[PDB]
């Protein structure tokens, strides 16, 4: 009963990644981390690591004493730049800095085997966000999607230069066109249900091409079915 | 960055616990698994251990395995019976082989310093259940509310004499359900969002009694607030 683990290493928008209640209407919504363990039950185990507001520069620090702690970690997200591509404040990380960061953090995973996936950033309500956020915005703390486009791109080509699958959610987002991205936002920052579904089938699309043996229709489900255990439960395991 | 674990150990009711779409409407519902997730990030990783269609008897024997490799889980349910407590069949257990099934796994449990909690059964639809499963029903394999509530009692009982909590589905499912009582299944015997909903205040309040350190109000959320950190992160893990 050892099962292998897939990490979500994040910011807030992993952390969030659990709950179906992200507005106080009482209504439910689709939740990534739902669906993940979900479609991974009995198949591998779902470890989450988001810490909202962090940025690469924090995150590297955190990274080798998660990686230190856990075993059998067999695959990982990394999705951080919603923080660090801020124009500027505490959470700005320039870009070669971000990059870098990023790298170590890819370099790391794969020195403990773990095949690593990179999701850059999704959209910016900016409208919606800088009316929320009206005191970051006095001080000059933007947030672009003309600057994410930057730090996206440039995952894209680190993603490249490191052979691992990356997930382009700001082009994900885009997909039906018109307005219609606004849905996937709750906060102009933060994913609705709606943009965590279209993560979630992007995700696991680069999975089945980069990782197929680790996508869960792939995976052995584990222990027998229970229209097959004998009566006495000897074979359940075996 | 040591988290502690909570285990969820049980039949399909906990293997299906995380589905937000258990039926083919397209719309989401409240998911028990999601909510344990999202309340306790940063502070305890839930461990999903659910076995569709498997009995006390049968998970008496995953248990061992489990708990000999999983490191630092420090409180767990048991959850099993809706199986268990069919009429006949292969999936029946008698309640005396049922009680000390679960009492091992309690003692097991307690062996490795490990919080157990008790879950009973919630309520059947049986009038949904007989339309779906009548191939079953032909051969004599009832899960009745009668049947159910027998062992749940039972498990009371237990619970109170291995001082551990007990979460009485059945009775809660009939006070927050009322008429609509159906509305909290989904084929009649699985649970719907509204069933999970009652499941997960009814498990909180019983952890807030017996095990407060471990109600998510009281755990330390990891790591510093980001509002806290300095520019080069040497205090991140300073309260660790």
């Amino acid at each position: 009963m050892d099962y292998e683990k897939f990490l979500l290493f994040g910011d807030s928008i992993t952390e969030f990644a659990f709950n179906t209640r992200p507005i106080e209407d009482g209504k439910d919504q689709y939740a990534l981390g739902a669906a993940l363990v979900n479609e991974y039950t009995r198949k591998m185990d779902i470890l989450q690591r988001g810490f909202k507001g962090y940025t690469s520069r924090w995150a590297l620090k955190i990274l080798p004493e998660i990686l230190k702690h856990e075993s059998n970690i067999v695959m990982a997200t990394i999705f951080l730049g919603a923080n660090d591509a801020c124009s500027a404040g505490p959470q700005s990380v320039p870009l070669p800095e971000f990059i870098d960061n990023i790298r170590q953090m890819v370099s790391l995973m794969k020195s403990y085997h773990i095949r690593p996936i990179i999701i850059g950033p999704g959209l910016v309500d900016r409208e919606k966000w800088e009316k929320e956020k009206s005191e970051e915005i006095a001080l000059g703390y933007f947030r672009t999607n003309e600057n994410f486009a930057i730090y996206s791109d440039a995952l894209a080509k680190l993603a490249n230069e490191e052979k691992v699958p990356f997930v382009a959610l700001n082009k994900a987002f885009q997909q039906e066109g018109g307005d219609a991205w606004q849905q996937l936002l709750t906060d102009g920052l933060h994913f609705s249900g709606k943009g965590y579904k279209i993560f979630h089938d992007e995700l696991l699309k680069v999975i089945e091409t980069f990782y197929p043996q680790y996508h869960p229709k792939n995976m052995q489900y584990k222990l027998k079915d229970w229209r097959d255990v004998l009566d006495d439960g000897s074979n359940i395991m075996s």
